[PDB]
């Protein structure tokens, strides 16, 4: 979905000086100045911007008061007009301009912008100039200002007193241009000319699959009809052929109304280019449809016509395996048809009207019971037994089995099998290369995990790591691969741009930015700065986050599980399910000593933000920092040491006092 | 092993205000306040914490002295009671609360915690209020305080003078709740409901393997009985079938008492979910057990029943190869049974009672001696020769050998072999993809080492490195791969969390932290900080650690071998087996010049800690640094240069003096 608005204006204006300006703002500041307005006015695109769209920066002591109010009036209430005025220039040269103010709406009509296409007219207006010494210089400036008016604009009828053909010609031009040049400032979609079908539509996919099915049917059925010569008695076998031919003719017709992707861009819906491409490329498919062995062998090119599109149906994976099976079947069928075609030409030699003994059909008849008999020679084996036996031989010859009960033996079967054994070998090699590559690609995901497990196990066994640590490490590896099965967050987030990465990071930490009072008065430009530095750890029971001597270096937000803050082998706090613990990193300026052991009691989920990153973010948005300091209350500050006395010490002191 | 204690309390309390507090500490500080206690008291979970668990932070001038002593009494000696008191609130609103103090023990009874579940009761107590202007406001507050009491708590019998049904109803409620809500504060284990069997237990694995063996037996034996039709004469072949059927029925019964792992978690021992899952999933296996070709072909689904669990038995490696062999055998057996089933229906045509000559059993009888004879047609070949010959043909057809002495030739054997040659090709392709992938994974470990050796050899040969250096480099590579065969410490330590990495690093350097006086008064939080930065080098004889001009930058502890400190080609120290050498990095603030060559005399083992890391650790724990400086004595300080004079110089000076 593109918002092309600056492309529709320029193409449909023929080198104008349009000066788009905002409408909702007071005084209507401009937002864009075309290059044409930068040469017909002398100003650059650094002084025009943020000035009024009424073109009030080139007023003066000679502009008429009868029209200076009218432009403001027509800007007040949203309507289009074609006033003309007298404006100055950067070099203080008076010149008459022809304004064409016209409103431009939103997707829902809200008049967002104000098109202000200009047009220089000086030859057609009365020459007036105050600061001049020679009167002919004004007439010279008349021609100097209008150079294109005598070349392409108004040279149709060059003759005097022709003022009306300049005013009344384009009074309501924008009204006539309401359909030509007044686009809609909306997020558009790929537009299609009339009677044009997109190639991403939900209709072309179904038609493509139907064409695939019908091409597979034709590939199966054409050689069988050509070689075995089934007599056309049933009506169905003819109406089906007629329907298929009509459908593929309709497909050829529809190929003239499809949009091919540009070589260096995206979809191009231009009929001329589409027709040129299809004329240049694919009459190989036009030959087959228009109208017997030769005709049907020509029709077989329809398989190539459906295979030219072998990217909308397929992928690289199991689909390639299915295609490899389907092409092996078709090759085994085509070779079975050619083998019977060869083996029927040699059975009966018409020169002597005698049967050839060293053929393959005669030996079939000699090893199946039914022989050939002479009336001409009458029938022999059936026709449902000459296809099974002809496919069986080619299956023995393509799978490299070769039982050898049906063998090539005359003169030509031996030199046809030499050609068959080459195509069979080539197909077998390609199949057994593709299968290996596909299987390696498929199982490359589950080999890294086992390799890592073996590496870790060998490491833990070589260095004689104790049983407890080895069990904990193996359990951690298995658990972390059981919920993150091959997915690495860093690799996926690295290939995304700076905008989508921040949004994904904000989405991941949605259980800390939503259910926490601290992250309430935070701008969208600050959440996308905090979320990038948030980490996450998946603790296990018994795991220690902070030991009794480590330095607290990061805030941690618990979103699942429970924690236990043990100090002097005494529980002083039980955090869990939305409790923040750590140190006040902003108002200390010093690292602290973790004065208690934080041990996990359940499989936890902590979101960690480091001290340096938190200070870097908080030292830049020095407005959210106040709210963060005034709204974040740590339930367990691991810098202040709590002082207490167990009851055992009290009892011992009481006993000591009782002693003396 | 999870320590779930905050989950058992909340579920079994029905939205209470439990206020767990410590017991061993004096005054019983609290350690956790439920959200309920944060709305029935107005306090947040930042002021309640570290206050007394007797709820002494909401006392006042109206609480009764007859019960304020009783709560302290029952807290002194560990016992449970259900006192009720009058307490204030954060907004100074008097309200009556119903305390339910109850002790909570450890794994070994030590009364760790004190559950202090509260309950608001105001409607049922005498309305008393001091700071009020209107008397009806107190009655309004009676209803305002108790909103859930008229909805779910005590709306069973709404009627007046019903005070007893509020007091005596739950006097000893915690005594009745001693089994409902009073968990044990211990590191628990996955608990199982009665009559529920875990799937990790040592019993389910043996039963699974038994099911695997019996399914393999059934897969072997069912087609043989169906096709070859062995007459059931022996008692064993029937009692074995009955026993197998009974065992698999018992397996179906036990499948109702197994725990399947949750889709987004771990084991779930809930009978309702287990039954719902098994009802939804697997009556395909219930059909086969309950009660002839069709029945046994249905029974063959038991193989799918045992293959659905193809992750508890298998792995990715040689086990896949064993499975591939075992499935090839079973396919060759099933095809051998189907081939004999086809080849027995065609031998004798019952329409004419004549033998078909172009079958495969008749040609077997014609090429094995024993023919078929007519009495009906009597027996021919034996029954132990019709299975060997039927498996031989399928082995020729699946291994793509095809001797062709037994061949498909009638009408149906040719169209059954066409279907056999497709499944054979598919199985062969999958097998030869899996074998290649498995072999690549297996031998990928020993290809990196040879590739590195070849790279190093080509590097040393291209640049014409001298013989000595090349030999030393190759020996070093071979030696370092002979004791670290593929294991990289950094990769294994990088995939571990911050807690296990420190423990592993401490374990690795156990020969320096134990047998050294310097690392004696070191806290557990300091050894885990030093051990991460310790390195290790495996020297070789003749290798120099510090040359005569290098800068000493790290402390080195020798744990194996011997070293030689040569200065001016004179030995001044022989370090070995627990001797530290280097420079005093803390009390110098300046880099030094190594004034002697430290050469290895034997295959050594040095543990190296750099200067910057050592200073960073020692500048943070400024209590261990004093002990480290007062307990570490270097036996060879490579900053102080020793001054001496060889005897040769003395002799030369004496000779010079004797000269004149
Ligand atoms: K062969």
């Amino acid at each position: 979905p593109q918002n092309t608005f600056l492309e529709n204006i320029v193409r449909r204006s023929s080198e104008s000086s349009f000066l788009l300006g905002n409408a909702q703002i007071v005084d209507w500041p401009v937002v864009y100045s075309n290059d044409g307005f930068c040469k017909l006015s002398g100003y650059h695109r650094a002084d025009v911007m943020q000035k009024s769209s009424t073109c009030s920066f080139m007023y003066g002591e000679l502009t008429d008061k009868k029209t200076i109010e009218k432009v403001r009036q027509t800007f007040d209430n949203y309507e289009s007009n074609c006033f003309e005025v007298l404006l100055y220039k950067k070099n203080r040269t008076p010149v008459w301009f022809y304004m064409q103010i016209a409103p431009i709406r939103n997707e829902h009509e809200k008049v967002v912008l104000f098109l202000c296409t200009f047009k220089d007219i000086t030859l057609f207006k009365q020459p007036i100039e105050d600061d001049s010494t020679k009167g002919w210089t004004k007439f010279a400036r008349l021609t100097r200002a209008l150079t294109n008016s005598r070349s392409v604009l108004q040279q149709l009828t060059p003759m005097n007193k022709t003022e009306v053909v300049h005013k009344h010609s384009r009074l309501a031009e924008v009204l006539q241009l309401g359909s030509d040049i007044l686009p809609q400032y909306k997020q558009e979609a790929p537009k299609t000319p009339p009677h044009i079908i997109l190639h991403y539509c939900a209709f072309k996919t179904t038609w493509d699959w139907v064409i695939l099915i019908l091409t597979f049917y034709t590939a199966i059925m054409v050689p069988y009809n050509v070689s075995f010569k089934t007599k056309q008695n049933n009506i169905a076998w003819l109406v089906l052929d007629s329907v298929v031919d009509v459908i593929f003719l309709v497909d050829i017709v529809l190929n003239f109304h499809t949009t091919f992707v540009g070589p260096g861009g995206e979809v191009i819906s231009d009929p001329k280019l589409i027709r040129m491409n299809y004329l240049k490329t694919w009459f190989v498919i036009d030959l087959l449809s228009c109208l017997f062995s030769s005709l049907k062998v020509v029709r077989l090119l329809r398989l190539g016509r459906v295979a030219r599109k072998l990217d909308h149906y397929l992928e690289y994976g199991a689909a390639v395996l299915v295609l490899l099976v389907c092409v092996f079947g078709l090759v085994a069928h085509w070779l079975a048809c050619i083998w019977y075609s060869i083996g029927d030409y040699e059975v009966i030699d018409e020169v002597t009207n005698t049967i050839q003994i060293d053929s393959w059909l005669y030996q079939l008849a000699l090893s199946i019971g039914t022989p050939y008999r002479y009336n001409i020679w009458e029938g022999g084996p059936s026709k449902d037994s000459l296809y099974v036996s002809s496919l069986y031989f080619t299956m023995t010859s393509l799978t490299t089995i070769g039982f050898g009960n049906i063998a090539p033996t005359t003169d030509v079967e031996k030199m046809f099998s030499v050609a068959m054994m080459m195509v069979g070998s080539l197909l077998y090699a390609t199949i057994f290369g593709n299968v290996t590559t596909i299987f390696q690609q498929m199982y490359a995901n589950t080999n890294r995990y086992h390799e890592m497990l073996n590496n870790v196990r060998d490491f833990l066994k070589l260095y004689q790591v104790p049983k407890g640590l080895s069990e904990r490490v193996m359990d951690y590896i298995v658990s972390t691969w059981s919920m993150s099965k091959g997915i690495d967050t860093e690799k996926v987030l690295s290939i995304c741009p700076k905008d989508m990465r921040a949004d994904i990071c904000v989405h991941l930490n949605r259980k800390v930015f939503n259910e926490h009072p601290a992250f309430r008065l935070a701008s969208d430009g600050c959440l996308r700065a905090l979320a990038v530095e948030f980490q996450t750890i998946h603790c296990a029971p018994g795991d220690l986050i902070y030991h009794a001597g480590e330095s607290v270096d990061a805030l941690c937000f618990v979103v699942s599980g429970s924690l236990e803050v043990i100090q002097d082998d005494e529980v002083v706090a039980i955090l869990g399910k939305g409790d923040v613990f750590g140190d006040i990193f902003w108002k200390e300026t010093t690292l602290a000593h973790a004065c208690a052991n934080v041990r996990a009691l359940t499989y936890c989920d902590l979101h960690i933000i480091k001290r340096e990153a938190l200070l870097k973010v908080l030292d830049f948005y020095t407005a959210f920092a106040n709210s963060f300091s005034r709204n974040l209350t740590l339930t367990c500050n691991l810098r202040k040491r709590i002082i207490f006395r167990k009851i055992s010490d009290v009892k011992k002191e009481e006993e000591e006092r009782l002693r003396q």
